[PDB]
């Protein structure tokens, strides 16, 4: 059901920030772990600020945290250029439960299209279960992205869900599923944007986890 594939994300969702070293932590938005030490996160959380790698990466986990350099973070693309939301590997994470299975395949998506979705995500950790409309499938989209000093980014991503509904700030990096109980509630894939009624994940296929 959509509401136990909820529960294995809301497991696998922790808190990303960043912050200076000895500095205080600001907290972004979710990542989702899916496999070993392996998290999926909107890259556009950290890599337009300044001296990103410089900073401390932050992950909090239920309240238990586990902090990195983030140039010892390793960060793989799920396909070629970007995509927004990237793999990344951080070694001081407790291993995850592996949930790479429960997301969509590519041959898949259209059983997702022109059905409802449900954004499971959090505000700072707050779970939260957000509607979404009938889903439709964008090759290419196009979203704001604000950035600390309150200046703007238009960024571009190919293959991402829009659906009908209402997004708060925290809660990129949540997880899109379907309804569609016939591929098993799949997870589509990653919370990018939200504004003016209209969410947007990136898609993310069972394929994309081959490149580590
Ligand atoms: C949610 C996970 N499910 C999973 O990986 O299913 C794979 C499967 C299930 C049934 C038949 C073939 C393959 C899990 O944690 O198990």
């Amino acid at each position: 059901s959509t509401l136990e594939i909820a529960g294995l994300v809301r497991k696998n969702l922790v808190q990303f920030g960043v912050g200076e070293k000895n500095g205080s932590v600001r907290w972004v938005m979710n990542a989702l772990g899916v496999k070993d030490d392996w998290l999926l996160v909107p890259s556009h959380a950290y890599k337009f600020e300044k001296d990103y790698e410089m900073m401390e990466f932050y992950f909090n986990r239920g309240g238990t945290y586990y902090s990195i350099s983030a140039g010892n973070v390793v960060i793989q693309s799920l396909d070629v250029g970007f995509q927004d939301v990237v793999l990344m590997k951080v070694p001081t994470i407790p291993k995850f439960r592996d949930i790479t299975q429960h997301f969509i395949k590519k041959g898949d998506v259209p059983r997702a299209l022109n059905r409802l979705a449900t954004l499971v995500t959090t505000v700072n950790g707050t779970p939260m279960l957000i509607s979404e409309g009938p889903l439709k499938m964008e090759e290419k989209a196009t979203y704001v992205h604000k950035k600390n000093d309150g200046t703007t980014v238009d960024l571009t991503v190919d293959q991402a869900w829009r659906g009908k509904g209402e997004g708060l700030p925290g809660m990129c990096g949540g997880a899109l599923v379907s309804s569609n109980q016939s591929i098993q509630n799949a997870i589509l894939g990653i919370h990018v944007a939200g504004g003016n009624s209209i969410l947007v994940a990136k898609l993310v296929t069972q394929e994309m986890f081959q490149n580590i």
